[PDB]
């Protein structure tokens, strides 16, 4: 957001957990891949923050998990965590989808 290089390296959606988990304390985030019947299991916390989400890829596994966090935030007022924009509300939602979907081109 500072830099226009910014929003272009926002290709990812890592890229938020990344400036989100930084901006906010300073620190990075926590991954955990689980074994389970069910597939792989991806544990993201984040400070206060931790979200779960079972997935048959890695890709999709970590992508999954990193969505949930973002929600938690929403719920709580603080989408401000890197600095999402919002104008409306539709928009924080609709914002922070765009750059899952974005993931490709």
């Amino acid at each position: 957001n500072r830099t226009d290089l910014e929003m272009f390296l926002k290709k990812t959606p890592l890229m938020v957990l990344e400036e989100a988990a930084k901006a906010v304390y300073q620190k990075t985030p926590t991954w955990g891949t689980v074994e389970l019947p069910e597939g792989f299991e991806m544990t993201l916390i984040l400070n206060e923050i931790t979200v779960k989400g079972q997935a048959t890829s890695k890709k999709a596994a970590r992508q999954k998990a990193a969505v949930e966090y973002l929600r938690k935030v929403v719920e709580k007022g603080k989408h401000e965590i890197f600095f999402i924009p919002g104008t409306t509300k539709e928009e924080a939602l609709s914002n922070i989808d765009q750059i899952s979907d974005k993931a490709e081109e």
